[PDB]
């Protein structure tokens, strides 16, 4: 039993963030920000049942693929089947590295997290000491147990989601970077959508196994659209002039550089590419640049003005509207 | 024997809050606020006897039901009733006794289809409150450690208390909780003499005092048994459904998790009253006990929490 | 053997209250706070020869009672006479949980002391994790032996006495309300009393088993008096029209009011039994009302006042003795 | 081989109230708060050859007298030879309870100190740890030891020695009262005396086991005086007016309880036995009163006065010269 | 699985620092601090190949450990900040075209990893020889007494308490003019390492607004010569 | 395989203070402080190559000599030889209270420190950590440990030579007051000396054998000088006038305690033995006075007067010129 994905109401930006990162497991981690409730856990939980079946080998927690290039493991000695879905690998609050990585073999939490989706809890409460060690091993590619005199490395490539709390401050500016881009969640105030959410929740609760039937065609239409858009990635091209055009708008924001501009063009051919259109445009980048790369900024709290206005204003003049 | 449940005198708020929770074990847990030396603990233990007998499969530790789904833990793969046992955890107990690792589901399976509680949660040992609270709202359990998925259908209620002068709970957990109950100390000696009369007569005659109010307890048991089946008939009109949440929209309430409580409780209010259509006035008798612990969470001065919930709601619902 | 109880000079307040608890073991514990080196820690240890007899089970592994309606012993709920003196057991600040309850079963120090006096010294200096197993066990009735794959409930029905110094710290407010019927002791002023006490223990230290011989014919009669209060413990008369007066007082001090009233009602009537009368009197209450509920009154820390006087400050307003 | 006691020059104050406890191990503790290098830890260790011999039972279970009331050994008492000198033992700078109390039976360290001398070095240290254990055996003469399933009593009574630096804080006001004597040690301010100190010490380092031989009869002539004092300890009488004056003085100083006020009445008897007189005179009052009743003052840093000037002024105003 | 060595775009300051560190071990370790994400871990992992022992230190706030200090907090305690090599700041790229082809870089790496090395295989090859012969030059290089008395004069003028800033420079400036082929150290080749070195061990003492290299340039030019 | 001792250029304070200590193993170790990189730890490592040879007992359980009576540690007293090289002991900054002293045969660390040299690095740190337990053999000859049921005696007689930067802070008096040797290291500021000390650092690193062969004879000459000085150390006297002068300087300078005067006489005797002349006059009292007493003076908590000039201000004023 699980809640349907498309049955949710609103939350276009957050769902848009999932739509971008899900196709490419190389853009990086993605923060999601917002107040309590709002079904943040449900949405990512709703993400589980939208994908083609992924293959296992026999039972391994990594189970990336029975035949793939990066399969550095002792099982290759045997080399030299079944189809499953994604399993969410949420970790408890105040955990310890004894099972996240392991000791002197035993498996790890990140081992089960391989190729899946790792929903980490409130990172503001979590201490930096227990998370800095392999915060995202995808950049490293595989595991590293060089500590305590061990030499085992296994793949740990997967996507991250932050899900912080905007009540006890934010993470350190150094730690905020290298993750990815931001994501804001609003709060509905119109009673119509409120009562709609209440009615949908009550109807699902009353009839668990029959509600999803009324929302069946969308749950497969979206999956088919994503599957079709998956194969269009290695065909999109970007104009040389447009590539340098953005380079004259990031500098005025005093961006750290060399990674802020490497994620826009890494994800530019996903919003303009999943619609089926091959040639990139200018206005399409407009949507993907307002939120992405904005969270870097320069951490200037001594200012009271529309922060988003800063992103679009400098962007308009360089691109000439 | 124990204290009579109906023998409690002068308290109705927490009594009603517990009564609405006993009927349908789906609203959520209830916490109770007040003052020390008031008498909250005895009433909680008095509920352990007022109950209808519930059957079992084979007197298994899970002890949920002989029938009905969701009991897949070696219960419906292919017997007496007794009564529900209230489970109290000991002080200073970590996960070793909460769930164990090697199965021995102590303190949880015995609490499944039962009552579990703890007091003075305002400085309760941490790392433990989160584990049970998240699983209380969750379906069955979280025993994923050691690579095992034997998660037992630990479905029950949760009762907690504390002290409003020694500190409160984390805001990240209070808003996730259920109903909010607050009591006080009776200031009239005319009933305090009645209170001190009890605990001084029934002690020397428990066999005599067991039948002192037996007809009332039997009437209450039959009333709750009858009212259990009356709930799945109440209907709420569309206009009144959107009439609420106008105050919540006018006020500042975090999310909608604190809104479903009114819909899932107000219907149960008329379940044991014999009614089938909801009214306007009765809403004010249940809206106050919920969503009031959240408010605007801005404690800068002395603000009456009840005044904001009640006075504003009166204008919306026309007094 | 030890210092005779009746040889203590002065200190009427402490001597009047602590003996009153023997005749009725239903009231809770007792603690005394005051200046060090003033008379405590020896009078309490001198109460080992002032206790009557009580029934006892055959070999009594439960150590509570063989002839009561509620037994819940090891060999009562399954199986279904003797007289012994009630014992007093003291525990130091050296042991830990390993022996207070115990398991493999052997009983701990807590389990053996039933319906008696359990004396611990310097409860102010008592380390934590020890009072936690005593916060509510002594006020509930039974303990938990849930460890080691079994589950037993040894009884908790006794009275514990403590004696500390109010300079090294203060107890947690939960302890200050769990207790009841306590007293405070200051130093002596009259020089002749000082001469008397300095003579004492020096006339005594010359020959231990000679000083008690002089007081032997006088100390025995006390054992007769309290036994009389055992027969007069029931049948004590207290009109309901005075119960309102004993309860109106608490509302004026804004105390919890659900322990002071019960303790006063259960102790004032018993105070008459030791005397000999049957009908209580207003004057018979003013000598015990102040001693109780003193450790429960709440006062503003900025305000400085003596609770031992403020308790009976409003006494004149109610009926004025 | 240790430095002989009858070789320290100067410091007649400490040299008088240090061997006084040898007369009778009942006066109480002794404190010497002084600066470093003044020989505080040297003269104490010299006592190992200036104590008498006392009879004791065989096998030394707890070092208890054969014929004395209140033995309560619980192993040989129900059964109702060799005399030995007292023992010397010190505890190190910090330890655990395993040796202090006892465990696996195997006796603890405190058992050996019974009827002997135990001295603690750097008493300013060992705060809140391994100190509250030694807070019951003093001023009571008994303690209870139980853990790991073994429970045995301890008839332990002795006297204590305190020494350490004076500028490392203060001792907790619970172990302080268990010390019956206190002294202050200065450094000699005189050229001739100082150089005499220098020459006297170095002469011992040349040939150790010849220097003490030059002082053999001088130290032997000292033990006879203390032996005569011990033999003449009985028959010593004090006037009634002397008794009423030895306690009336403490009223003007407000001593924290009448716990240490009896030590002075137990000190004048010992000093008079040293010379040989029987009836205690006024002389043996001012020579000892300030030595013992000096650290029992609650004056605190509130007035411009220190040392024992207040004690001398009050004593002189009450009586004397 | 690895990133090319000579394909890294940089101001050559980090490259020269690490090259002088590897050409002679017993000089310490070049700490790097000033920014984050720019090139630190990539350069450090690049140094792990195409080469005694090499280590790495993170989150600061024969064996050589270059490490990578925390940029936000700065450095550690000045008393423990020593026992290392020269300290270098982090350059921030500004030219838009530089951003253009640096973001073009590693894109083809993502497209096809086990080919990028080949695209940079030949020229990088020459690098592994440019140091191999260099090691057979340091035993055959001398220095003049006039330069020896010239050195430690800058240290004497400043407060360089701790006699280690007059040995590491002579052990480093010697090595810089020991791999090109030249045998005599020029009067200006000293300037190529003194500005980089003597940075951490100057007892900063922030009593006035001071620049990193302004002092080490002005005081050096004041006496040593313009 | 280290820097030869007879090669340090400049800073003769070390090669006098630390070298002179080896003559008479009675004064405490050196308490040098200074900046880093100046060689404060280089010369200490060099002393390991130049040390005398003493005899020890068989198997050396506690580092004791065989021809030394009265050294009753554990077994020699009841029963009351290879001439092996002495050894200096060092400890890491990370340890535990049970690490230094032998516990559950199992010996300890100080067993190797008896009649040896003990080196401590950054002694200004490590507060309460292994320094409280290291006050036994300082100002005393024995250490008492009875932990875990086994009690022994330690004859440890180490030197306790310290080091450490002074930038962090000062020391609590108890630790520092046991040091008798104390130099003051200052960095060189002469270009010729700087280039000189730069020069020979290179060739020694290139070929240590050539450097040590070059600097061979001076080490042998120094060893012979030390041996002759130690042999001729006794039979050196002093007149009365110089002793009373050395008392007067300390008395007027007001040094706390008495350990100050003891050390200076031994230092002067050892220095005049190192020179070779039997008689001693006013030559070694002008040189080794501040170096043995400057650190002891701690009467300037607020005054800003240089410490080095203070001693010589009064010395020449009273003594001699
Ligand atoms: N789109 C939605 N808007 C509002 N409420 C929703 C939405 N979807 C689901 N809900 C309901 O809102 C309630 C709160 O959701 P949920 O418990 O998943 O919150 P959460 O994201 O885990 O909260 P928190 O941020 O406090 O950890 C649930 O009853 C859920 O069914
Ligand atoms: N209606 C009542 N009002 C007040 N007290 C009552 C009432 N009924 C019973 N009591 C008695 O009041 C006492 C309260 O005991 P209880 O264990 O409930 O503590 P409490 O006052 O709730 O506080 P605490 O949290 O400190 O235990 C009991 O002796 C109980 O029998
Ligand atoms: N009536 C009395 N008044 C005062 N002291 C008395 C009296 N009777 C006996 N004593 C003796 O006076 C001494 C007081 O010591 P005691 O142990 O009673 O002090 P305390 O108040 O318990 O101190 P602490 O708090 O330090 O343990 C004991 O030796 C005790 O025997
Ligand atoms: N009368 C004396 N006064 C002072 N010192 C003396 C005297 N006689 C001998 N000494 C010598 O003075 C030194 C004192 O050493 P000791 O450790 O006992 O002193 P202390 O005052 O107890 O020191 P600390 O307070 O630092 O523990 C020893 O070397 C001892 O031989
Ligand atoms: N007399 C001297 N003066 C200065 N430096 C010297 C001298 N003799 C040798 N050196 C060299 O100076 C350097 C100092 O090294 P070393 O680490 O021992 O110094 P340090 O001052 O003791 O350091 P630290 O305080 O950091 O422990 C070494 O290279 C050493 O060979
Ligand atoms: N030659 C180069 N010049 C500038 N930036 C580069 C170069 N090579 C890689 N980068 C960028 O540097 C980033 C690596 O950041 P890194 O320095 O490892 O972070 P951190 O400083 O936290 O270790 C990569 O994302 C890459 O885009
Ligand atoms: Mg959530
Ligand atoms: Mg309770
Ligand atoms: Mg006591
Ligand atoms: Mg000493
Ligand atoms: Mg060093």
């Amino acid at each position: 039993v699980v809640f349907p994905f498309t049955a949710i109401v609103g939350q276009e930006e957050m769902k848009l963030a999932l739509l971008l990162n899900v196709i490419d497991p190389k853009i990086g981690g993605v923060m999601i920000m917002g107040d309590r409730g709002t079904g943040k856990s449900t949405t990512i939980r709703a993400l589980a049942d939208l994908l083609p079946e992924i293959p296992v080998v026999a039972n391994d927690p990594f189970n990336s693929d029975p035949s793939d290039p990066d399969l550095m493991s002792d099982e290759v000695r045997q080399k030299s089947i079944e189809f499953k879905k994604v399993q969410m690998v949420d970790l408890p609050l105040g955990a310890t590295e004894d099972r996240v990585c392991g000791t002197i073999f035993e498996p790890g939490l990140l081992a089960k997290a391989n190729r899946g989706i790792l929903y980490v809890d409130e990172v503001n409460l979590l201490d930096d000491h227990l998370v800095d060690v392999l915060l995202d091993s995808a950049a490293s590619g595989w595991n590293t147990v060089e500590r305590e005199g061990i030499s085992i490395r296994h793949p740990a490539r997967f996507v991250l989601v932050g899900s912080g709390n905007p009540e006890e401050g934010e993470l350190r500016p150094q730690l905020l970077d290298r993750f990815g881009m931001h994501a804001e969640i609003h709060t509905v105030k119109e009673p119509a959508l409120r009562v709609q959410i209440v009615e949908q929740r009550s109807e699902f609760d009353q009839n668990p196994p029959t509600f999803l039937e009324k929302y069946n065609p969308e749950q497969t239409a979206l999956q088919k659209k994503i599957v079709e858009a998956q194969k269009l990635l290695p065909e999109v091209k970007l104009d040389y002039d447009l590539r340098v055009k953005i380079s004259e708008v990031c500098s005025e924001l005093d961006v750290d550089g060399l990674r802020g501009d490497i994620v826009t063009n890494r994800a530019a051919k996903a919003l303009t590419a999943y619609e089926g259109r091959t040639e990139v445009t200018v206005d399409d980048i407009r949507r993907v640049i307002t939120l992405c790369l904005r969270h870097r900024l320069r951490k200037d709290p001594l200012e009271s003005i529309d922060s988003g206005y800063k992103v679009e204003k400098v962007f308009a003049r360089i691109f000439g509207v």
